[PDB]
C-alpha cells in the first residue's frame, strides 16, 4: 500500500509516534517518505547480505527474520514479510524498539541525511490531526 502524506500521519498518530521518545510526528513522515516514499512494500537488499523492509526499512541484520541473513538477530521478533502490510502496526512497534536504542532516529541514514535539521513539521502541515 502507497499511503498518502497526510494518511500516513493520521495513522502513525494513533499508532502513538508522535512525540515517542520526543521525535514530532514530522520526524516520522519524512523520514518514511525518504526511506520508503511511502510504500509499504519496500524492500532494499544492502551489501552485507541484510534487507531493509517496509515503510521505515527496518533491516533483517538485527530486528527482523527473512531467513537469508547469516547469524543476525530478530530483535523486534518477527518475519520481515509482516513489515510488508498494508496495516503499519508491525512496522510501528519495531520501530519503537530501534528508536529507543541509544542513537534514536540517527538509526535511519535517509532521515539522518534528509530530515535531521529541517523544517519537519512542514510534513504534516494541512493535514486533519
Amino acid at each position: 500500500k502507497v499511503f498518502g502524506r497526510c494518511e500516513l500521519a493520521a495513522a502513525m498518530k494513533r499508532h502513538g509516534l508522535d512525540n515517542y521518545r520526543g521525535y514530532s510526528l514530522g520526524n516520522w513522515v519524512c523520514a518514511a517518505k525518504f526511506e520508503s516514499n511511502f510504500n509499504t512494500q519496500a524492500t532494499n537488499r544492502n551489501t552485507d547480505g541484510s534487507t531493509d523492509y517496509g515503510i521505515l526499512q527496518i533491516n533483517s541484520r538485527w530486528w527482523c527474520n527473512d531467513g537469508r541473513t547469516p547469524g543476525s538477530r530478530n530483535l523486534c521478533n518477527i518475519p520481515c514479510s509482516a513489515l510488508l502490510s498494508s496495516d503499519i502496526t508491525a512496522s510501528v512497534n519495531c520501530a519503537k524498539k530501534i528508536v529507543s536504542d541509544g542513537n534514536g532516529m540517527n538509526a535511519w541514514v535517509a532521515w539522518r541525511n534528509r530530515c535531521k535539521g529541517t523544517d519537519v513539521q512542514a510534513w504534516i502541515r494541512g493535514c486533519r490531526l
